[PDB]
């Protein structure tokens, strides 16, 4: 897997970000995770967390997996890094996302994310409290 440059256009919610990628605006949906919708409990904290993370970052990168790069809505499917920290993992580690939407072929970082979910659950953080 490889990291590619992109630039923040707009934070959207906990697990969707608008980024400019190869000079085109695209909506990017985070692989392997599900944040609450803004209207649900922890949804605002998940949107807030992703927002800070991507807005504070000096360098945003996207990393596609081995499988589909777009979903059926035309959204990118990817891992996002904020100054080398994976957003997908960080949300799960804080108990602001669950591991979800694990489809074979786009699941390189599954174990890593499950490990973080385990430690979040252990600490009873946020969604696990
Ligand atoms: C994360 C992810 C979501 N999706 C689709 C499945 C879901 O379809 P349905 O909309 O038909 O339920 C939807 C969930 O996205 P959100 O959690 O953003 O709503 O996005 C994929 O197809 N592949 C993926 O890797
Ligand atoms: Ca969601």
């Amino acid at each position: 897997l490889h990291k590619e440059p992109a630039t923040l256009i707009k934070a959207i919610d906990g697990d969707t970000v608008k980024l400019m990628y190869k000079g085109q605006p695209m909506t990017f949906r985070l692989l392997l995770v599900d944040t609450p919708e803004f209207n649900e409990k922890y949804g605002p904290e998940a949107s807030a967390f992703t927002k800070k993370m991507v807005e504070n970052a000096k360098k945003i990168e996207v990393e596609f997996d081995k499988g589909q790069r777009t979903d059926k809505y035309g959204r990118g499917l990817e891992y996002i890094y904020a100054d080398g920290k994976m957003v997908n993992e960080a949300l799960v580690r804080q108990g602001l996302a669950k591991v979800a939407y694990v489809y074979k072929g786009n699941n390189t970082h599954e174990q890593l994310l499950r490990k973080a979910e385990a430690q979040a659950k252990k600490e009873k953080l946020n969604i696990w409290s």
